[PDB]
Formats: C-alpha cells, structure tokens, sequence
C-alpha cells in the first residue's frame, strides 16, 4: 500500500462524498511544508483525478504529476479539498519543479488537513 505516516490518520473525511481524508494527531504550525507530491509524470490531466501541474517561468505547464492509479503516489494524495472559504489549512506551492503543501492556518490535534477549495 501507500504508507501513511504515524503522525497522521487515514479516515472518513468531513468533506461530503470525499471518502478517506488525512487527519493529524500532532499540532501543526503555520509555515510547515509537506511533500513532495509523488506520481507519474504526464503531459496533462485529462482525467482530473488526483494531480497537479508543474509550471515554467511563464505559468504555462511544463508537465503534470498524476496520482490517478491506486498504487501510485504518496500519502499527500489523500488530503482532500475544502468546500468553503477559510475552511482550508493548506495551499500548494511549487519548489524545484515539485509540489509541496504549505500550512497556512494552525492545525490542532484531531483535525483534517484540507487544501484551498477548488474554483
């Protein structure tokens, strides 16, 4: 399987219909980063699925990182997306052509890790 760190728990997300999410047992402070997001390098994400675009100088796609398939990826693939404004505690950022998730609000023990809502 895809291993989940001991400091996190994989269990039912509070996002309706999202399935299993990632929950912390430790306090997580603003400014911590997680990753890199892992997966197969692809030209695009036709199946939106689980994945991120990596961008060049000009904000155009250099390539994409796709974790569609169940055996590929890291525990970050299970972090779900907030549904509301300021419901999230993570944002993606890009460093050396890899995606990391940056903590933007404090996460107390027993709370779900949630990315910035989709458009």
């Amino acid at each position: 399987d895809i291993p989940i760190p001991d400091e996190f728990e994989l269990r039912e997300s509070t996002m309706p219909g999202a399935g299993l999410g990632i929950w912390t047992k430790r306090k997580i402070e603003i400014g911590e980063k997680f990753g890199p997001y892992m997966g197969e390098q692809r030209s695009d994400l036709k199946d939106s699925s689980y994945g991120w675009e990596i961008l060049d100088e000009f904000c155009n796609v250099k390539f994409c990182i796709d974790a569609s398939q169940p055996d590929v990826g890291s525990w970050l693939k299970y972090i779900r997306f907030a549904g509301c404004y300021d419901q999230h505690n993570l944002v993606a950022c890009q460093i050396n052509d890899q995606i990391f998730y940056r903590v933007v609000a404090d996460i107390a023990p027993g709370e779900e890790l949630l990315l910035f809502m989709k458009s």
